[PDB]
């Protein structure tokens, strides 16, 4: 996502410090973190004897038993409808390339079935099907989740707002630029220490509103202008900010500028969720995990004994 770490407030936290605290997961980001980190020695990512990968699925089970052993409660946030994603206020324009320029033509020749081989690939190695078997596993897990009407990290953000949870768990900074009070970064990777960012921290040492802060993104680039403004990197967009030259120069520099505000201040959310937590399926897990997905029985009995007795308790 944006780059902001080096230019805005964090401090590290540690565990014991976040025992307690109820989280919102950025599922997707999540997710794509198992992947690129959840390998082999030869950085070739964990699969089954089918040759599926189930880096993600190792990921969801074991770090959200790690959280909860340590009393922090998990909610998993993930992305809306691929097909239908416009965010209440994200329809006007797009969401892709679909409505315009996207390229109609016959040209079904070969180029078209290399081709016709060549679209499930961009979707990474994340799949629907991935995506899905991983809510299935939080179902049988007893872990809440929700699906977003869009974005994930817009949920999880209006989740943390509301005070259902104490923060946004995930590797990128975005989830401040839609007002998230708090962003929890290295708990789905361990490399470094826990991170936390508090959106209020950050906008009073940097002396800016949040609407400054975005427009700071919008300079670096954002996933809706990517690239961002020509040439200008955080330093400089938070000259123009202080300036007070930002909005003049980012309505003539960017094509819906307007558009992109809206995404961030007026995201679509939802209200439909539980953060009640389920007894788990222990004997679906098993068959899921050990059975289609060959994780190593022992460890994975070991674990839904103790995910059990740990929600038991907490329930
Ligand atoms: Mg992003
Ligand atoms: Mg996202």
């Amino acid at each position: 996502g944006v780059q902001f770490g080096d230019f805005i407030p964090k401090n590290i936290i540690s565990f014991e410090d976040l025992k307690g605290k109820k989280v919102a997961i950025d599922g997707m980001n999540a997710l794509y973190q198992f992947l690129t980190s959840i390998r082999l020695r030869d950085g070739s990512p964990l699969r089954n004897r089918k040759g599926e990968i189930t880096s993600a699925y190792n990921g969801v089970f074991y770090k959200t038993i790690h959280l909860l052993e340590n009393d922090i409660t998990p909610i998993w946030v993930f992305d809306g409808e691929p097909p239908k994603l416009k965010e209440k206020t994200r329809k006007v324009r797009r969401e892709m390339k679909e409505k315009a320029e996207l390229k109609m033509k016959e040209a079904i020749k070969k180029e078209d079935f290399e081709e016709a081989a060549k679209y499930a690939k961009r979707v990474s190695y994340l799949t629907p099907k991935m995506v899905e078997n991983c809510k299935y596993l939080l179902s049988l897990m007893g872990i809440p989740y929700v699906e977003a009407p869009s974005e994930g990290e817009a949920q999880a953000s209006y989740m943390a707002k509301k005070g259902d949870v104490w923060a946004v768990v995930s590797q990128d900074y975005d989830a401040l630029l839609y007002g998230a009070p708090r962003v929890v970064r290295n708990l789905t990777t361990t490399k470094e220490m826990p991170e936390l960012i508090e959106l209020n921290e950050v906008l009073e040492d940097l002396r800016i509103s949040l609407d400054d802060l975005i427009d700071i993104a919008i300079f670096m680039g954002t996933d809706y202008n990517p690239g961002g403004v020509k040439g200008i990197g955080f330093k400089r967009a938070y000259e123009l900010v202080r300036s007070g030259v930002a909005k003049d120069v980012l309505k003539k520099e960017v094509e819906y500028y307007d558009e992109i505000k809206r995404i961030f201040k007026e995201p679509k959310v939802t209200d439909n969720y539980s953060l009640s937590l389920k007894l788990p399926d222990k004997e679906g897990i098993i068959k899921f995990l050990v059975d289609e997905n060959d994780f190593n029985y022992d460890r994975v009995k070991k674990h839904v004994d103790k995910l059990y007795n740990l929600i038991a308790n907490k329930t």
